[PDB]
């Protein structure tokens, strides 16, 4: 196969600090922060994350494993690892996305969210989806909780933790492809089923899926032929995009960059295919932001912009 030539690149605890906590969960916690490069003169908002100052093995393999994905991956539509901190324990540090994540997003701006943003984060989604394969990646753990929001124009893909290589040996029950919930079976294919699910829950709002409904539950369920019910926006063509997602037959899945094309041509004409009330009114915010708490913030760069040879 091709040798994978991406830099991972080692950073100084002193370039950066962490302001605050944006989450914490189990034993890994992420921080917003700002990232300096050494002599650079350019000021970098950042998200750390740190497994524990617990510093079990078993768990560093695992943060270790993402942060390798994450360096090597390169698109406008995919969150990509800046570099590593090795003191006292690994931390990784990236692009921080100021909005956070899509599926908070919708549940709290779903009052002002328009048709047009709908479709455009799942022709995005979509996009970023279709790198990976590219990449002969499987991400194995796409939801809406995964994708975060640069703008509300902008979002990429993230958590990379269960990523694995196509073919390669190496639980959201409810997002997982049925011949992945019976066989531990994962592909592409299995990802575009996942996908159709982060596009129901970006249709519904936030909604939960198969709600009060059991894990163990849902194999029968879907072995049924039982599937997620049509959202009261989507028109029977978006939907219909989402049935075909979720078939038994991976095959048969729609491929992710016919998936693009589909969605965009919704786009175009983005009240042909969702409809919601006052469409037209909704307006939401950009981007001076100065989220972190800083005066002097005339040297902030994105990350984005900010680039270095290779
Ligand atoms: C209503 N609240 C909800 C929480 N919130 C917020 C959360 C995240 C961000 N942005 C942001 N950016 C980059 C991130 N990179 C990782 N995670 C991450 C994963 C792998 C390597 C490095 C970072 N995160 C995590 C994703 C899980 C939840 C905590 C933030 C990231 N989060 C901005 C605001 C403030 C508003
Ligand atoms: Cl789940």
């Amino acid at each position: 196969e091709a040798p994978n030539q991406a830099l991972l690149r080692i950073l100084k605890e002193t370039e950066f600090k962490k302001i605050k906590v944006l989450g914490s969960g189990a034993f890994g916690t992420v921080y917003k922060g700002l990232w300096i490069p050494e002599g650079e003169k350019v000021k970098i908002p950042v998200a750390i994350k740190e497994l524990r100052e617990a510093t079990s093995p078993k768990a560093n393999k695992e943060i270790l494993d993402e942060a390798y994905v994450m360096a090597s991956v390169d698109n406008p539509h995919v969150c990509r690892l800046l570099g590593i901190c090795l003191t006292s324990t690994v931390q990784l540090i990236t692009q921080l996305m100021p909005f956070g994540c899509l599926l908070d997003y919708v549940r709290e701006h779903k009052d002002n969210i328009g048709s047009q943003y709908l479709l455009n984060w799942c022709v995005q989604i979509a996009k970023g989806m279709n790198y990976l394969e590219d990449r002969r990646l499987v991400h194995r753990d796409l939801a809406a909780r995964n994708v975060l929001v640069k703008t509300p124009q902008h979002v990429k893909i993230t958590d990379f933790g269960r990523a694995k290589l196509l073919g390669a040996e190496e639980v959201p029950i409810k997002w997982m492809a049925l011949e992945s919930i019976l066989h531990r079976i994962y592909t592409h294919q299995s990802d575009v089923w996942s996908y159709g699910v982060t596009v129901w829950e970006l249709m519904t709002f936030g909604s939960k899926p198969y709600d009060g409904i059991p894990a163990s539950e849902i194999s029968s369920i879907l072995e049924k032929g039982e599937r997620l019910p049509q959202p009261p926006i989507c028109t029977i063509d978006v939907y219909m995009i989402m049935v075909k997602c979720w078939m038994i037959d991976a095959d048969s899945r729609p491929k992710f960059r016919e998936l693009i094309i589909e969605f965009s041509k919704m786009a175009r004409d983005p009240q042909r295919y969702l409809v919601i009330q006052g469409d037209e009114r909704m307006h939401l915010p950009s981007p001076y932001r100065a989220l972190m708490d800083e005066e002097d913030m005339d040297d902030v760069v994105d990350a984005d912009e900010y680039l270095i040879p290779q």
